[PDB]
């Protein structure tokens, strides 16, 4: 035969994972692993299966970061260069897409037929989330706050619900944790939306107000645009995707003038009270007190 | 409750599949359908199953085109604009990645315990193929022809093999058709590589010598670079990613001087001969005479 | 005294009108002269006054072309280079703005107390028209056809009305010709919108489908976008401001599929019919039969 | 009728004035209003008419800023983003051009036929000034100092003389203040020319030496170029329109080496002595002592 | 010892002369060989020496083409891609500069004490010529025709004179042929300047009117700019360095209106007449009738 | 005669030397002049000839800086703008190429036939050095450390050896100093390679890690790339030519992780010990003790 097929070699797998391994080497906050641990106080998935779920979620998380940074044309991730500024958008996009299916091969180790439908439903929902966010961005059409939370429940909540739904599939308890964890993702994203524009530590890790450079209809941005349609300064700044900080400082100033950050803080307050009440609900009906998930809720809301 | 979850709507699916429907609306060759059809003369998959496999292969094929045209920074697809030059790269990339998982969902309709692993194995090989091709392109490091074929087996063969491996999994005979189909994919790809540089039908559909613009180390380009490594004009032309026709016709002329199109024709002759031997071996061992796969063979190499 | 004021010199006026004289040297259709001439069959303005109004309308028309080609980022004007591609945007913009006021000075030669307010009212409407068109373009927000016509009445009708309103102000009859002329301007503009996409005479003078390159929401483009709002290819093509012909011919093809050129032809038929009714009504009430305005009518819609 | 014309709505006027209202909200020094107040000590125009003149001058001033920033491709105005970096050059240019004629409609409220000829003569002169400055810039031809002051007397003095000439038209005193106010504009512009390169507060408000980035043949720049034609470093730096501060710091260093800033300071001294002597001249012949205009002269000359 | 010095290898010379060999592989006119050949009818240089001078002139000529195409930012050379569009500017520039000194080494093979000073004097004049041409281009300051000719004598004559001055130095007769050859170089250059704007053979080899794209003040361009300095379109077109054909054909049309190609034809007629007089004077004083130099004369002006 | 040749004027020589005179006015470290003085303790070349050698070496040094900065697309030189950011790449390249031959005319003043062959051999070697460095850079092929030192001995050592070899030609002593001075250039370049990435004073003079922006396979960069081929982060950062400091700080961090700076320091140690032993060798055999060259060796190695 003229063609003799060769085995896949570690050296080649080291190329394919180049961009992905670069990100995993950048130190991150590891909040999804602490989310899983919190919920395991209740679901008590054994260590063998839990370690597989933690691998799958951490894998997909990094893969999405590779691809969001490309799609969102970001400069910094975790204070350091975005992977594609080193490896180029093409290899980084491929490396992330590759990992998606490496994680699918991992979920398969659970030998749990429900876990597969869960992964497929989840990846469908994640892509539906980024699909709507990109739609609004590129059409310069500000969504309603309700539309935004639907999108976030798919895009950010979608990974949280995968993690917990895989755990539910690996446990016999018949209690539905998904509503709680979806709420936690929404809070997490709204908090992330606020910190992008207000935290000094987020300026260090992504740059000043990078959501403005990216053109994102984020939560406080939506509220400031919609609080006065007569003024089109902010939505036009979004259209310009400004890299300059003079424009970003002006936008962040305009957004304070529309009380958009008290608004967001107040919404996060109301959602935290729902989450605490949901948690207390689960515990009234058979579940032991869960300090860890109360701390994960406190940690994500400190409005730095 | 502040957040109430909404259903996914037909209008939103229409947005998410915007770029995908655009490509599907472009008249194509539907070549993998004619290949499945000709293998079904042997495998005789039930029609409901063949219809599901045909949808899966159709979706994935269009989806990769979205992603591949982005990574290659192509301009034309099937003589029309590439999807991201209409919808933008981000929405094109998400549309393609989305469809990867809509197809995984469609594979589930077969209800075959082995289908998920077949899908995973193929998507992994697909990304392994494209991963290595990007690696060589981005590093300006010319592969050997042996390495090229290994990569092609994964990249172009990877989806051919997914089709025949799903069919095998739904058939009642046990014959292994994979080495044949992977040979058919290598031939298909080498022919594509030649036509991209030498066919008017391709200069009209993707533009004149578009593998040069995209910097690709394709089969004739590899041969021409390696046949006189003291002359470095062709590899340097690749690095310049030329959109200008004058540079591309000079490269094309250099490639006739190194006699690389005759080389490629000869290799295709040798590979088609192995394919016919393989087909004839399968037929001497039981299976019935397959005219259709001989026509597919003779159609894909027609201009060679 | 250190500073001594110098006079303005012929050499400096030549510099200031550099871009303006350039456009005027380009052979044009001189269409507004043929429209003034045909309304003068009724208004019978004295020749000295008509000569001043004709210079005023000529200057303003060329001046707006300078400014409009800059705001549209056009390439060709009357088949030749646009003025700023020779003189630069800044000098083209100043030349045009200058001429606005040289024309205001020429209007003063009429010595008519009401002429200044007519000029002001027209320049204001002109900028109101262009203001709204830029607003819709820059915001990627498709107007309704009713909104388009209102805008066109101001933008294209605004200078037609200035001509006829200055003439009325110098005539001795009291008939109001404005609603007719503004209808004539809306027709002129809709015809321009159609020809820009469908005429070889325009593809040679401004380039193929140049309203697409400039992102304009023109009459047929509005109809095509709104007639199937689930398909978003055409509006997305506008956002990309494509200079490539392949994208433009795809858009042009989509626009034939939504049947938007037949729609535009029908609307022009309806509007020409109103115009003839209006003309005939003016004639039944006293004024003499005006063949010339019927020829202007039939000339501007000729290719429709 | 198929077309029914709509009234202009406040919402639409809020769009047209978008860029203009943005500038008027940025806090400025308001030196033209204090110029008018100073001169009213003498002309005693009543409050009803004066308020109209102050509106017209402040309107035109902002409109010119919109357009100069576009023409001069500036980044900052009054320490904040230039309007067109938010609204785009097109809407900003239109909004400014629009305001030109809004101000003409305002001058009309004076019901003073002389005021109209004054406005027309003034707008002619302003455009003649920017016409010559742009001519020299784009031709990389350094003017003489005398040519520069002729240009400035039109460009900067032109607005000062409009303001005072409108006041003279609204007052019965037969004393010609224009020579004095033209001198004041020249001083103002030379001072502005120096502060652009030397003031720390101007670096905060426009950036470091932004006249260099813009390529302006400003007063000290002219003198430094002409003080040694053998060296072409400075005029070549002008050609490069440098955004980098390394180049601007070098240019400002070279310009100190040619004693160009003592030269400019010395010229401002001589012009202030002329202005004070002119003011004393007006007062010897009937006019009361005018402290305010002495302070406006002191405020503009403090060589920060 | 840590460092051990290696020899220079054939493979490394191949790399260094990569761009130079590329140009030499492009079919050219070999015009300076036909000029040397025709002067050798008189000077009768021994063949070994003439072969060395011919190699020196060949190398320098190709080398300057490398450097000149870089400084002019040209696209096509002899109908093919310019060397730096294949190898990059840096390697093209180094290749050319390298060859300058490989040619100095070849000049040494003549073993003539006066040859080094001849080479130096020519390279110096060559760079003096190109230096002044860049100065006028970069400063947008049109030279006088007298200045142009002085520059051309150095730039184009400079290498003609190097050839004839090396030959004179190896011959046994004492006749001075330099003023003749420098006249021949001025004629050659003026003809090149005309053909670049008017010949189909040149529009195919360098592109349509490429001196406009490169902003050159060439002989007809100088005449057209200076013949009506009130019209500034042509000089402004130079500043824009237009790659667009529409701008270039407008310039070409303006240049026919100023009657600058007839002027250039007339000047070439006058200069060819002086050349024939000079040739005939050399022949009446001893030298034999030189048909070949009359053919070179009549060939270079053929299209004029 | 129609053409009358003009003399070269000081004003024109001042244009040609524009970029070169700009550099010579920027204050530099003057290490080559102190190298020549050190070696003259031994060679005792008289002041008349030495002053010529110092002129030639300082001339060529500046000329190469003009051209390297262009080739390497640098921003700063000696803390100030690169000459071509003021004069443009074309005039700067010409001015440097011009000076090459001005220096050749200077070497001629030595009336030393050996000096000419020395200059030619040296300019050949310099261009061979930059030829190989550019080859590796543009091909993204990391050379071996041995290949790098061969290149540096030509590129940096080539000017050092010219200086000393011209002195040897002007002196009767028959002792070969070239091996020592070539070693000194290698040390100098390795030191320069390290200081580019580590010195605070080099960040001030060229910018942070400018070798990374330029894509140079410098000494520590080579060692870090080759110390782990599995990781391709650093060589890919080289390919991207990063202007951003986030990427450069990451690269410099990665390079510390591979102990590349201890490696380079250790190599410089071993080379200094060879140089000191070489110097002691020359002194054992007749040469007087040479403190100056011991200090030039100490000054270049202080690893700031």
């Amino acid at each position: 035969s003229y063609y003799q097929r060769s085995d896949w070699t570690a050296d080649e797998e080291q190329i394919l994972l180049g961009p992905f391994d670069y990100l995993e080497s950048l130190p991150g906050k590891n909040m999804r692993s602490q989310l899983i641990q919190s919920f395991n106080t209740w679901l008590k998935v054994p260590t063998e299966s839990l370690d597989v779920i933690i691998k799958v979620i951490s894998m997909l998380h990094t893969a999405f970061l590779l691809i969001d940074d490309i799609q969102d044309q970001s400069i910094l991730r975790r204070g350091q260069p975005v992977a594609h500024s080193i490896f180029g958008t093409a290899q980084a996009m491929n490396s992330g897409n590759y990992v998606y299916f490496l994680a699918l091969r991992e979920v398969q180790k659970l030998q749990n037929p429900k876990a597969i439908s869960i992964y497929v439903d989840s990846l469908i929902d994640l892509h539906r989330g980024q699909g709507m966010e990109l739609f609004w961005r590129d059409s310069l059409m500000c969504p309603t706050e309700e539309q935004y939370l639907d999108m976030v429940a798919n895009k950010t909540g979608g990974l949280f619900c995968l993690a917990i739904q895989l755990m539910q599939a690996e446990a016999t308890i018949q209690v539905d944790f998904i509503p709680l964890v979806r709420l936690l993702g929404i809070i997490f994203q709204i908090c992330d939306d606020y910190l992008n524009l207000k935290s000094t530590a987020y300026t260090d890790n992504k740059g000043l107000c990078e959501d403005l450079t990216e053109g994102k209809f984020s939560f406080p941005i939506i509220h400031s645009i919609r609080s006065n349609p007569g003024n089109r300064q902010l939505i036009n700044i979004l259209k310009q995707k400004p890299r300059e900080d003079d424009i970003k400082r002006y936008a962040l100033s305009y957004m304070e003038s529309t009380n958009s950050f008290e608004y967001t803080r107040g919404v996060v307050r109301k959602l935290k009270t729902e989450a605490i009440d949901t948690i207390q609900g689960l515990e009234k009906h058979g579940l032991e007190e869960n300090i860890g998930i109360r701390k994960i809720l406190a940690r994500m809301s400190l409005e730095l």
